[PDB]
C-alpha cells in the first residue's frame, strides 16, 4: 500500500470509451471522461486509505479501510456497495449497484501504476506516472 501512496497523473488509457459505453454511462458524462486527465491521490490518512480523483468536471473521493465495505456515488452518479482490498501486491477495487458488479485492479508495473477496470468481458486499462 505505501506503494501506491502518491500522486499519480493519468498518462494513457485504453478503451475506456467502451467500458463506460457498458456501465451504462451518459454521453455527456463519457465526452467529459475521454478528455480529462485526471490527478489520482492516494495517501493513509490515519486509519484510512483515501483516494481523490481531481478533475475540473469533477473532484471524487473515497476513504476506507481495507476488506470493509462502504457505500460510493461515483463519478456516473452509481450508488454502489464497494470494498477495497490487498491481494498480494495488487489494490483491488470492487464496486456493487443493480445486482451488478465491476472491478479495478491498481498494481505497480516498471515504475507505473497500471489500473485494470474490467466489466463483465469488456476491458479499459489506464497508465499513471508518479508526479
Ligand atoms: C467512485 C469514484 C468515481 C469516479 C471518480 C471521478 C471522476 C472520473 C472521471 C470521469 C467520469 C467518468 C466515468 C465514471 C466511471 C468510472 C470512473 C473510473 C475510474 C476513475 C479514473 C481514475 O482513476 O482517474
Amino acid at each position: 500500500v505505501e506503494a501506491f501512496c502518491a500522486t499519480w497523473k493519468l498518462t494513457n488509457s485504453q478503451n475506456f470509451d467502451e467500458y463506460m459505453k457498458a456501465l451504462g454511462v451518459g454521453f455527456a458524462t463519457r465526452q467529459v471522461g475521454n478528455v480529462t486527465k485526471p490527478t489520482v491521490i492516494i495517501s493513509q490518512e490515519g486509519d484510512k486509505v483515501v483516494i481523490r480523483t481531481l478533475s475540473t468536471f469533477k473532484n471524487t473521493e473515497i476513504s476506507f479501510q481495507l476488506g470493509e465495505e462502504f457505500d460510493e456515488t461515483t463519478a456516473d452518479d452509481r450508488n454502489c456497495k464497494s470494498v477495497v482490498s490487498l491481494d498480494g501486491d495488487k489494490l483491488v477495487h470492487i464496486q456493487k449497484w443493480d445486482g451488478k458488479e465491476t472491478n479495478f485492479v491498481r498494481e505497480i508495473k516498471d515504475g507505473k501504476m497500471v489500473m485494470t477496470l474490467t466489466f463483465g468481458d469488456v476491458v479499459a486499462v489506464r497508465h499513471y506516472e508518479k508526479a
